[PDB]
């Protein structure tokens, strides 16, 4: 019934908010739609696999907020499996790199690859982290899909289609899906191209031992019976002196504030009094989740070691299944495993399949890709299709659609009345991600105490110590990669000569 | 509690399902989230204005379903005005002129022009009406926006300017945020570039006497105490023998079947047991509606006739809040007034004002238009925000942004065991209108009909005998319009 302030949502934002709020000294609820916390984390455990995240997994390098909220409850990282070669198949032919992206040998190819990587990350620095509708070219790049934009500066089919690939990996949806500006903004405020796409110094670097969804988890057992499960929020009232909110199993909670720590289309699940504002109202239906599977298949021995791989697999071309894998092998060397994603229009394609047969494409992809026969005798399976969770709407995260974000990206966190927005969606570094749930929701658990006058403004957007066990390498450039021409430059260059 | 049939929504399509399963006998109960009933059609009285209709309004020829319910209830329609002269205000000057499309004097200009309305009626003639994701070039057409479709077609400012113009007014959405696929199956489901943009012999040509929310209300009054308002259905249970609905007032309703009759987002305001299906879940998620401000200045006269003016302005450029207008005038020729809609962006942008600031910016703008003092000096003003709704999303209706009709237009009046599915979103014919309201609301409820055993297969989708009161004459086109060339088509020849 009475408390402070009513957390909405189990996630690792809506957590995190709510043991800030603990800590501070506040009475907090969590109201969790689901029979459990973690919400798009999701850790299965069983005697096949152990454990296994089926949700967000990852951690990586410049991410110290989640590094420090999973310290602090006990938690370790493992490195991800990048010791040996990672490959790129390419028309149907595997050929084994090293480094984050695969290399180019053909001159008008790097030039043109260099360029991309190059013109990505030069746009991205046009765009502020918390404001990306001021950039001076906003509404130019918001009109305009990340397809047009690849069509525009790819003058290869090579660099358009690990282009493609890099899109549809990043955010689960297809290039013509997604407005340019939002995915620049998405990729500089993750840190850049480099950042972003890297397994050893990026956003790929470890995972939790024993899994993601412990942060959730051991949040809820510091918590006690304030975290209340299987409540869905229904309803929020905020003409009376106190915030009412009621849930679907008939349950009333009376609260001074209200964090939606929610995806912000999930908001639509919740009934309004007063209605919200126009903009929020129209928002709220023009901001999708992507679509992802993520599956994994298990093995005797990672037997790709053997060959010098190290199972990063990047996978080009419309028949395969999956677009991107990682070893996900347990630290210890066992129940050795490959994890991979079904991207975007894929996930819809391959959803119709059943589980087996989904197997089946997937073993006989990995042989192909590994040149193994290895590959097609796994010894377990498991998989989590996003698209079908009535609580999340998707994985891993909120894009948004050609002209949203100039037209509707300021009012994403911008409180209304009593209702403050967390959620990963709202946070200004990794937005998408564990480390960006953290974020938003420190921050929206610092707005309510600035609002109750227990804490000064300066004190709402706090930055966040560098963490010691996994400290970030510079992102550096060689002189060649900076000053090499584009193939229009390299055009424009012989048009001078010529003349 | 218990019945035959729960129809959520008591939009036109909610109450056209629910009178046409009542008239067949079977016990139906409808369930609306507002104090009324009629959704995106809301008509308004009071003194000043006698009756407006806030929402939607016009029908016109080829809309059969609309018309024959309408007689049905016993109203009548009238005529918009299009007796004088349109107008076109083009770089800050008004040219007047008849037909339904403003002319072009500059040869180049004129080809373009001409093309691009032959290019988006032939595009239009590929797209299957009841599955436009079956066009040959479905995946290459969904996969760009009407920005980039004008972008290529368009090699005149002039002819990109009102391409631009009538995405914005037919869609309420920017060219750049809707996909090409859908929208020329929009235009080609309305009957093409001609119909769809017609006042005569088109989508406006006529208005309901006394409003257009007179066909939600009378349905109710025939339906009596089925009809229960301010009931927002928050729960839907189909994991026992009968449907279980429950509404935010803590009531709930069982049933056989169910048909949803909201706009296809709003199926997020209700939490499903079972989940939906995954196809469902996320298209739900993706399938916004437009944003329109509706404006009616009045005034103590048609001022605009006496200058052989109809009332009807097609505006260009970015300064103009109001991109169209028509003569609101009642048939009487009493409370005059003009009809204007502030259109996408501009009803985001224009939003924060005032309504005393929305009233002056566009007395301004047509004084200017009309090149007449008489503009500024209105007697009245109303106006609607269709952003602001709740239990609408906006207005007219859904628009599919690139690559979600090819993906997830499949599923969106696909039974979900034994919800069935109706509003104008799910019509193959004036989809977006009253008329794609009754023709889906009397679809799924036929749906169910044949689902209990009572009508056959065949009877399902069932053909409307034209208006006897408004008929439809032919589009046409001459030599000329189909054999000149486009702007590259001439480059080629030269
Ligand atoms: C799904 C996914 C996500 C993911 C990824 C791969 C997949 C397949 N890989 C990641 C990775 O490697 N590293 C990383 O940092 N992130 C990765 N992601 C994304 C990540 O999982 C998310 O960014 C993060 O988990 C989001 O956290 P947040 O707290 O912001 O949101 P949430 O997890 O969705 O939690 C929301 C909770 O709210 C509940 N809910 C929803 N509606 C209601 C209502 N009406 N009432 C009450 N509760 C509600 C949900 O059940 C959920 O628990
Ligand atoms: C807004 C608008 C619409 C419009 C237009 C101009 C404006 C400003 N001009 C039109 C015109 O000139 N001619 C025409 O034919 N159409 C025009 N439009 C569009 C037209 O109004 C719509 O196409 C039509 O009204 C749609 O009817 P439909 O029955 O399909 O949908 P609805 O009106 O939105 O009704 C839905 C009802 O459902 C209720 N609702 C919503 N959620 C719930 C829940 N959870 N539970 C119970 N009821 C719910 C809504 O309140 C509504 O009544
Ligand atoms: O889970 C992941 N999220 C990502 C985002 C970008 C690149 C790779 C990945 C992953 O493997
Ligand atoms: O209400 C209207 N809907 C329309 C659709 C297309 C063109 C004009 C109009 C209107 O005036």
């Amino acid at each position: 019934n009475k408390c402070d302030v009513v957390v909405v949502g189990g996630g690792i934002s809506g957590m995190a908010a709510a043991k800030l709020l603990h800590d501070s000294g506040l009475n907090v609820v969590v109201l969790e739609a689901r029979d459990r916390v973690g919400g798009r984390t999701y850790t299965l455990r069983n005697q096949k696999v152990k454990y296994v995240d089926l949700g967000g997994s990852y951690v990586g390098p410049t991410q110290n907020r989640i590094l420090r909220l999973a310290k602090e409850l006990g938690l370790e990282t493992y490195k991800v499996n990048e010791v040996e070669r990672l490959i790129h198949h390419v028309k149907g032919k595997s050929y084994p790199f090293r480094g984050p992206f695969p290399p180019v040998w053909n001159p008008i190819t790097y030039l043109d690859h260099n360029n991309f990587w190059r013109t990505m990350d030069d746009m991205g620095r046009e765009i502020p982290s918390d404001a990306p509708w001021k950039a001076p070219l906003a509404e130019e790049w918001d009109n305009m899909t990340m397809k047009e934009l690849l069509d525009k500066l790819c003058w290869t089919e090579s660099a358009k289609q690990l282009a493609t690939l890099f899109v549809n990996l990043c955010v689960t949806a297809e290039t013509h899906e997604v407005s340019a500006l939002w995915f620049l903004w998405y990729v500089k405020q993750c840190g850049g191209t480099t950042r972003i796409f890297s397994t050893t110094n990026g956003g790929q670097e470890r995972k939790f031992v024993g899994g993601s969804g412990q942060v959730s988890e051991r949040i809820m057992d510091l918590l006690g019976d304030r975290v209340k499960l299987e409540r869905p929020v229904i309803y929020i009232d905020q003409t009376r002196e106190n915030v009412l909110v009621e849930t679907l199993n008939h349950e009333m909670y009376e609260a001074k504030y209200v964090i939606s720590a929610i995806p912000p289309t999930l908001g639509m699940k919740i009934h309004f009094n007063p209605p919200l504002p126009m903009m929020r109202n129209q928002m709220i239906t023009r901001v999708p989740l992507g679509s992802v599977i993520k599956c994994i298949v298990y093995y005797k021995e990672p037997f790709w070691r053997k060959k010098d791989y190290c199972g990063t697999m990047i996978i080009d071309g419309e028949e395969a299944p999956v677009a991107y894998t990682l070893d996900d092998t347990k630290p210890e060397g066992n129940y050795a495993a490959i994890m991979g994603f079904i991207l975007a229009h894929k996930a819809r394609k391959l959803a119709r399949l059943t589980k087996e047969e989904r197997l089946k494409k997937l073993c006989e992809l990995y042989a192909k890709v590994l040149g193994s026969l290895e590959a097609l005798e796994p010894v377990h399976y498991e998989e989590k299709n996003w698209c079908e969770e009535q609580y999340s709407g998707g994985c891993y995260t909120t894009y948004f659609p050609p002209g949203i974000l100039t037209q509707y990206g300021r009012v994403l966190r911008q409180p209304v009345d009593r209702i403050y927005f967390a959620g990963t969606e709202t946070a200004t570094h990794w937005s998408g991600y564990m480390e960006g749930a953290v974020e938003a929701g420190e921050r929206a658990a610092r707005e309510i105490l600035h609002a109750m006058g227990k804490i000064p403004e300066d004190e709402i957007w706090q930055s966040e110590p560098e963490s010691v066990d996994v400290p970030a390498q510079p992102i550096t450039t060689t002189f060649l990669e900076r000053h090499l021409p584009s193939v229009p430059g390299l055009l424009r260059l012989i048009g001078l000569t010529t003349i």
